[PDB]
């Protein structure tokens, strides 16, 4: 089968808000201030070309990417990939592509709810006055405008600590296991 033509494929089946996933994972080899051309997944799919993380002969990162955004329908009809193998390699020390970190974030994005989202800014306004914030934005906006404002990072987890502990013991709970495996080192 064809690799031009499967990137295609898969390409048409990811929405707009697969888009805006598969560019916050894409982090820490595309940075922010770069994504904005990109309108597609098949330009994504082409920026990662570019850099050699995505080519006929290595499919891994694009089989993270989709897995971690829970496209496992897609990874099914279009790579012959089945959650089982994709669990098995990505528990594997140093397989995984997409930092802990970045991992961590999009995580907490996939656990909060709608009504969580709404208590994420209220909170946030209570923590920090450096951040513009709106209620079109998802918690994946606010983490980036977070980052802008040096409030968020690698190393700086204690205003999202101080908002998650006041929202849902599951989410701080994502990011005190981050914690503890990142110091493990």
């Amino acid at each position: 089968l064809d690799f031009s033509r499967n990137l295609y494929d898969i390409g048409e089946q990811l929405d707009s808000e697969d888009l805006a996933s598969l560019k916050f994972l894409s982090l820490d080899y595309i940075p922010q201030r770069k994504q904005e051309p990109i309108k597609d997944a098949l330009m994504l799919f082409q920026r990662l070309q570019e850099k050699r993380m995505l080519e006929e002969s290595n499919l891994s990162f694009l089989k993270e990417l989709l897995f971690r955004i829970n496209r496992l329908d897609l990874l099914i009809t279009y790579l012959n990939t089945r959650k089982e193998e994709m669990e098995r390699e990505l528990q594997t020390p140093g397989r995984a592509q997409i930092s802990a970190y970045r991992v961590m974030l999009y995580q907490i994005s996939e656990e909060v709810s709608r009504s969580e989202l709404r208590s994420f800014k209220a909170l946030l306004q209570e923590e920090d006055s450096k951040c513009k914030l709106d209620d079109d934005m998802n918690l994946l906006d606010i983490f980036i405008e977070m980052e802008k404002r040096v409030i968020l990072g690698e190393g700086k987890l204690d205003i999202l600590k101080r908002v998650c502990a006041q929202i849902n013991k599951s989410l701080l709970k994502i990011i005190n296991d981050y914690e503890e495996f990142s110091k493990e080192r």
